[PDB]
This record gives structure tokens, C-alpha cells and sequence, in this order.
């Protein structure tokens, strides 16, 4: 049994067998893929989930609070770590904005959320949203932009 | 089992297998290498772990902080030690600059990458980058100048 | 298990087995050896990395901290030490300057890798960059002067 | 395991195999031998650690620091002390002169080579860098005086 | 083990192999053998090392100190205790004189060596430059007297 | 192991074997024997220290300190006890003058000789020099007086 609000155990101890690994490492799907107004593409946060339970699975993985939670005058933001399959693989801080005092208590699953796609990081979850030779090229194959902002070929205006 | 905020474990105490290291020392793909504007070359942050899975695996290596987070009036600071398949490896200092107040929390991202890649110069990862030999030639075949900042040969103004 | 940010363990205890210090002497290739516009010659700090991962290997080898990190008005230093193959060899002073305060953190990673070259003088590896036979030769072979600084025969001015 | 900023372990308990003492008094090519423009001859201190590389091996030796370092106005000075083939040799003081305050870390390397030369004494290690015979016989076969200074038969001014 | 700057382990307790003895008590060759301007005879420190070197070995003998540094306004002194082949020999006080602050550091090696020599006398190694019989037969036989100061017939003023 | 500072083991105990007491009361040559202006006759310090060797051997034998050294305003004195074949001999004051204050040091080598002879006694070392049948033979076969000041017969003056 651990303290997994302190522990480390497992931390690069040794990798999963080759069929999570392949899981975890394959491609996305370019209809799965967002785009900000300001250009900055993402993955919706229930897509990594989605992976996480496909190579894992559902009771295979979990994330736990790291420390308190601090509360800006703009901002909530708490470090969570990320358990899988009985080792834990990541540890991150996560953010989410609020803009009047009733939404600080809602930002906490943005928060949650956020240090998730940050903990996938070290997994290769989706890892093509981070390189420069995908992120241009998606923006010509499947964004486009209007009066300016940007959209997908897909999406229209809000 | 291993504190591993203060522990120092298998660090130095036997090499990877011959396969670890061939898959460590590989080279570089110079498509993807970037450049900044005024001429720095540099590899982006998730080729770094694409790496890293591919040599270790998933969930064979990871960072833990060694360290408080230091936020001076333009950066965000912090040490950063690297596990690899069971033993610690590095252990560096990230660093990130920030902006506003409201960013201090993201820059702990960069700080941690910023940490990695220089873990990573422990490994041999990418070793091309720093070798001068290699950083002139690179900027002769594959960048260029323009009016006066650096580009590559298939990349434009921003 | 050690604790090697003041342990002295395995050193001088045993020499490494015959092929590892013949790989650890193995002369420079002189393409590899820089100098600065003073006329200092040297070996930038990755060509000592793959020389040690060459002899060791990755995972091999590994330097510690030794002490606090001390920030003058000018310049920034710490010692170091370097464990290779489950022993300590070597402790050294790093250095680095700095010219603004910003700089005080990225002036860590030369300091570190100025100990680490240091800590290379133990061990024989680029033996000849501390000859004078050696120095004033390559002086002659492989750099020339030019108006008044020092470059080598491929290279040029800055 | 030994404590070895202390401990005094293996100090003349036993000599080493003769094949290593041969190698600890073979004599000088005095190609290698140095003179100051004042006459003083010496060695300089890579050729030392090379001898200490071929009678021992790497990582069969290395030099501990013995006290704190004390920083005069004008020099930098400590004790180190020597290890052996699995036994301490020797300690001594080492000295370097600095001329402003930035070169108070730098001289730290000068300190230690410098004593390393002193421990080098008491192994026999160019003994006839000390021996009058050798000295004013070698002032004579090898070097030379310009206006008014020293040199040797193969070197210029600076 | 043995605490050498307090012990007095194996003083007297038996003597060396009569080959050691034998090598100990050998003749001195008068070519080794110096002389101070106002006529006092000596050897040249270096001969003791080699003659220790010759009979016990290369890390067969070694010097520890047994007392601190003493700095006097015009001379440094320490007491130094000298091992061989596995016992204590002897203990001496030795002695250097300094004539600016600056050489303070460097008369500890006088002293070190100051020490060794006198050590040397319980040994009876060059036991003939002690006796008057053989002091007074080599200022006729190899020494000269000129304009009023000492010298031998093979060396000149300084 | 024996704490030879203040213990008193071996004395008296029992004797040497009859070839080592024949090699102690072996007599003196007539001419290592001296002489002062003033006719005091007397052998020197070396002389006690060839016959020791002679009798146990090197490493065979040897003083300690059993005093704090003395400073009075003329002299420099001590206790020193002399070790022989793992057992105590004998324990002597020694004495030795001194003329200005950078001679303190230098005296206790003084002191430790003049102990050693008085050490000697206690063997039989040479013990006609305190037979006056001896001593005033001696004075009559081997010596002189001239202008008033005594001399040996094969001795100048000074």
C-alpha cells in the first residue's frame, strides 16, 4: 500500500509490456484535433482518456493531488501526479482561469484536467500535437482562417 | 523502494544494454532540427521523449523535481533529476521566462523541459546538436538569412 | 547504496579493465580541437561526454553535485564529482560568468560543464590539450592569426 | 569503505608489484622537461598524471582534498592528499597566485595539480627533476640564455 | 587500521629482512653529496626519497604529520612522523625558512623534507654525512675553498 | 599495541640474547672518539646510532618524546624514552643550547641526540667514555693541548 500523495514507487522502474506501449505511442486521429481563435491547436481532455483507458484501462490508471491548491486573483492551479498500472509515471502542475469569486471552485477540474494532458506528456499520448513538422502541416491540410481568427475546415464561427 | 527527491541510486553504477545505447546514440533526423531567429539551433522538446520511449519505453523513465521552485521578477527556476530504467541518470536545472504575474504557473512547464533536454545531454541524446562541426555545417545546408534574422530552408517569417 | 553528494567510495580502489583505459587514452582527432580568439585551444564539453560514453557507456558514468552553488557579483561555481562504472574517480570547481542577473541560472549548466572537463583531467581523456609539445604544434598544423586574433586553417571571424 | 578526507588507510603498509615500481622510476624524455624564464625547471602536470595512468591505471588513483581552501590576498591554497592502487601515498600542501578577485575559483585547478606534483614526490616519479647532477646537467645539454632570460634549445620568447 | 597522527604502532617492535638493513646502511656515492657557501656538507633531498624507494619501495614508506603548522615571523615548522613497511620509524621536528608573507604555503614542503632527512638518521641511511671523519676527509678530497666561501672542484660561484 | 608516550612495558623484563649484549658492549675505536677545547672527550651522535643498528637493526629500535618540550630563556629540553627489540630500554632529559630565537626549532634535534646518548648508557654503548682509566689514558695516547685548548693528535685548530 502506498502514500501516494508523497510516494514515488515505480518512477522508471521498468516499461509496460510492448502492446501498451504500442498503444500509448499510436497515431491520432486528425478529426480529433482542435484549433483556439488565436491559432494554438489541442486534443480535447477526454481524448487522452479515452487513450489512457484503451492502453491501461478503466481502474488502470488515476491521478492524485500533489499539493494544495493556491488561488490567484485570476488563476487556480495544484500539482497532480499520474498513477498507471500500479507505478507511477508522471508528476505536473496544472492551470485553469476563473473570472468571478463562484467559479474557483469549477476551475478545479479544468485544473485536474490540465495537468493530465501535461502528465500524458511523458507517456508520447498524442505526441504529434507537440512537434513543429505536424502543427503546420495540420494548419494547411485541415485549419483555415477568417475575419482574424482561425477555424478548422470543419467549424464554423462563434 | 527510493526517495527519490534526495536519493542518488544506480546512479553511474552499470550501463544500459548494448541496444539501449545504440537507440541512445542514434543521429539526428536534420528535418527535425529548428533555429531561432537570431541563430540558435536547437531540437524541440518532444523529440527529446520520442527518444527517450523509444530507447526505454514507457513508464522506463521519468523527472522528479529535486527542488523548490524559485520565481525571480523574469523567470521561473528549478532543479530536475532524470530516471532511467531503474536508476537515476542527470540531474539539471530548468529554466523558463515569464511575462505577467499570470504566467508563472505555466512557465513551470518549459522549466521542466528546459530541465530535460539537459538531462538528456548525459545520455548522448542528441549529441550533434552541440558540436560545432555539426552546428556550421547545418547552418550551410539546411538554413538560410533573410532582412537581418535566421530561417530554415523550408520554414517563413513570423 | 551511496550517498554521493559526500561519499568517497571505490576511489583509487581499482583500475577499469584494460579495453575501457585504452579507449579512455585513445588520441584526438585534431578536427575536433577549437581556439579562441586569445589563442586558448580546447574541446567543447560534448566531445568529453561521447568520450565517456564511448569507454563507459550511457548510464555508466555521472556527475553529482558536491556543494552549494556560489553566485559572485561576476560569476557563478560549484563542485562536482564524477562517478563512472559504480566508483568515484574525480571532485572539481566548475565555473561560468554571467552579465546580467538573468543569466545566474543558465551559467549553471557551464559550470557544470566546466567541472565536468575538469574532472576529465583524471581520467587521461584529450591528454594533449595540456601538452606544450602538443599545443604549440597545433598552433603551427591547424590554426593561423589574423588582424589581432587566432582561428584555425577552417574557421573564421565573428 | 573509507572516509578518505580523514582517514590515513593503507599509508606504507605495503609496496606495490615491481612491475608497477619500474614503471613509477623509469627516467624522463627530457623533451618534455620545461623551463621558467628565471631557469626553474619543471614538469609540466599532465606528464604526470600520464605516468600515473601507466603505472597505476585510471580510476587506480586520485586526489582527495584534506582541508578547507584559504584564500590569501594574493593566493589560493589547500591540502590534498593522494590514493593509490587501493592505499593512500601521500599529502601536501598546493599553492597557485591569483591577481584579482575572478580568479580566485580559477586557481583552484593550479592548488591542485600543484600539490598533485608534491604527492608525486614520494613515489619517485621524475625524481631527477630534483637532483642537482640532472638539473645544472640539463641547463647546459638542452636550454639556454637571451637578453636576460631562459629558455630552451627548441623554444622562443613571449 | 591505524590512526597515524596519534599512533605509535610498531616503533621498535622488530627490525626489516636483512636485505632491506643492507640497503639501508649502503655507502654513499661523493658526487651526491653538496655544500653550502660557509661550508656545511648535505644531500640533496630527492637522494633520501630514492634511497627509502630502494630498500622498502614505492608506497612501502610515507611521511604523516603529527602536529600543526607553526608560523613564526621569520620560519615555518611542523613535527612529521615517518612510516615504513608496515611499523613507525621515527618523528622529527622540521624547519624552513620564509622572507615575505607570500612564501609561507610553500616552506611547508622545506619543512616536509626537512623533517624526512632527519627521520632519516634512525635508519642510518647516509649515516657518513653525520661522522667528522668522513666530514673532514670530503672537504679535502671533493671541495675547494675561493674568494671567502666554499664550493666542490665540479661546480662554480653563484 | 603499546601507547609509547606513557607506558612502561618490557622494562627490565628480561635480557637480549647473548649475541646482541656482545654487539652493545663491543668496544670503541679510538678514533671515532672527540675531544672539546675545554677537554671534555665525547663520540658522536651518529656513532650511538650505527652501533643501535648494529645491535637490533633498523627499524629495530627508537626514541620517543615523554615530555612536553621546555623554552627557557638559553635552552631547549626534553624527555625522550628509547624503544629497543619491543621493549623498553631507558628514558634520558636531553639538552641542547640556543642563541637567538629562530634556533628553538632546530635545537630540539639537538635535544633528541643528547637524549639518545644518555638512553645509551643504560645499554653499556660505548661505556668506557665514563671510565676516568679510560678517559685519562685517552688524553695521554691520543690527544694534545696547545695555545689554552686540547686537541687530538690527528685534529687543527678552529
Amino acid at each position: 500500500d502506498i502514500d501516494w500523495y508523497t510516494s514515488w514507487y515505480g518512477l522508471g522502474m521498468k516499461p509496460f509490456e510492448a502492446k501498451v506501449q504500442k498503444d500509448l505511442i499510436e497515431p491520432l486521429d486528425p478529426k480529433d484535433i482542435e484549433i483556439k481563435p488565436d491559432g494554438l491547436i489541442y486534443l480535447p481532455e477526454i481524448k487522452y482518456r479515452r487513450i489512457l483507458n484503451k492502453a491501461f484501462g478503466a481502474g488502470g490508471w488515476g491521478l492524485v493531488p500533489r499539493s494544495q491548491t493556491i488561488v490567484t486573483s485570476k488563476l487556480v492551479t495544484r500539482e497532480y501526479g499520474l498513477i498507471c498500472h500500479g507505478q507511477l509515471i508522471s508528476v505536473a502542475r496544472g492551470e485553469q482561469d476563473y473570472f468571478n469569486e463562484a467559479g474557483i471552485p469549477t476551475a478545479t477540474e479544468g485544473c485536474k484536467s490540465n495537468a493530465l494532458m501535461r502528465c500524458c506528456k511523458d507517456l508520447g499520448v498524442g505526441s504529434e500535437l507537440w512537434d513543429p513538422v505536424f502543427i503546420k502541416k495540420f494548419k494547411v491540410d485541415h485549419c483555415t482562417e477568417k475575419f482574424k481568427i482561425w477555424l478548422r475546415k470543419d467549424r464554423q464561427v462563434e
